[PDB]
């Protein structure tokens, strides 16, 4: 029972150690889990013999069997506990499973177990009716940078997909209703606010991993957005945008063709916070994604559509204009929120 349980979460761990420490490391392995060995081994020069990584799977397998049985009973929130009195008269908690995956973490599981567990998480961060934490742990489990190793890339590269529509909705239901009292959610409360900002922070963290072959999501969407887009609803519009949005670049679509609206909207209004940000966001980070696949050829670079010429992906116009913008804020209105993200794109 123990044995098919370990089979079928890819946790077999094969005895010999040395061979269980390569495997880890090997891309073709069955067991591959990470990329690059850390230089500096975590914590290998202690005085004792720790555990082995047989007792490590078998203690993780059990974590997520109970992780199952609790999200698959529909109590969500935590408030009724069973003890054995309630199951013995007919003849269990997300968040405890949570933390013991979060203690866990460090056992470094086979990358499928990582984008079953990313799945999960992504589909539990979406739950209405019955929250960080789960966003916490989906964003733990994506992880750009752990150990130098992108799990991002090896998330995609194993085929991790998610549903970009279920996602998009829960961000729409922040857009005016025609019955004001039949609304969930909206923008004045300081409640529904922060649900807001963790709806496009996860938004944000799981748009790498939206279908790609799908070549028409992209121009779906922005439609959607556009038509969608008013004075009323442009300070929930332009954060969906900046946060929803993946960067898909097609032959007859990609995400630099609404560039020119975005700058439309720039240069029309005066240097002010709630505008000039979502506009540094997201040409910023556009670029560093055009750059950072640039110099991932025969790896991850399918953009030869789009050129890194004199200014990177901008014109003359449009760096001009970011300049200028620029030193108008460092000089006369000071109208900036986050300098990382304004710098970005220069």
């Amino acid at each position: 029972l123990l044995n098919e349980r370990l089979q079928h979460y890819t946790l077999d761990y094969v005895s010999d150690r040395a061979q269980h420490m390569k495997n880890i490391y090997d891309p073709s392995s069955r067991w591959f889990s990470r990329s690059v060995r850390p230089e500096f081994p975590i914590e290998e020069f202690l005085p004792y013999k720790t555990e082995s990584h047989e007792d490590q799977a078998k203690y993780l397998c059990h974590v997520l069997v109970n992780l199952y049985i609790a999200i698959s009973s529909l109590d969500i929130q935590g408030l009724i506990s069973i003890s054995s009195k309630d199951l013995a008269d007919l003849k269990v908690n997300v968040n405890h499973w949570t933390n013991e995956l979060k203690n866990c973490l460090h056992f470094d599981f086979p990358v499928a177990l990582r984008k079953s567990l990313a799945t999960v998480y992504y589909y539990l961060s979406l739950v209405q009716g019955q929250r960080q934490m789960h966003v916490d742990m989906f964003e733990r489990l994506v992880s750009l940078d752990d150990d130098r190793t992108n799990f991002t890339e090896l998330l995609q590269k194993q085929g991790l997909l998610l549903d970009h529509q279920i996602m998009l909705n829960f961000l729409c239901e922040f857009l005016p209703y025609p019955d004001p009292d039949y609304a969930r959610y909206e923008l004045s409360s300081k409640e529904d606010l922060q649900l807001f900002r963790l709806l496009l922070k996860h938004a944000h963290n799981a748009k790498p991993f939206f279908d790609k072959s799908k070549e028409s999501l992209l121009v779906d969407t922005m439609n959607f957005l556009l038509s969608s887009l008013a004075p009323s609803t442009m300070m929930a519009v332009m954060p969906i945008v900046t946060s929803v949005v993946p960067y898909h670049y097609h032959i007859h679509s990609k995400i630099i063709d609404y560039f020119p609206f975005c700058y439309s909207i720039w240069s029309s209004v005066s240097a002010n916070v709630a505008i000039d940000t979502h506009m540094y966001d997201f040409v910023g980070s556009i670029s560093k994604d055009v750059h950072n696949k640039i110099l991932s050829s025969e790896h991850e670079k399918d953009v030869v559509g789009v050129e890194f010429g004199e200014f990177g992906i901008f014109t003359d116009d449009q760096m001009t204009f970011m300049f200028n913008r620029l030193q108008g804020h460092l000089r006369t209105d000071g109208q900036i929120h986050s300098y990382s993200r304004t710098v970005k794109p220069f």
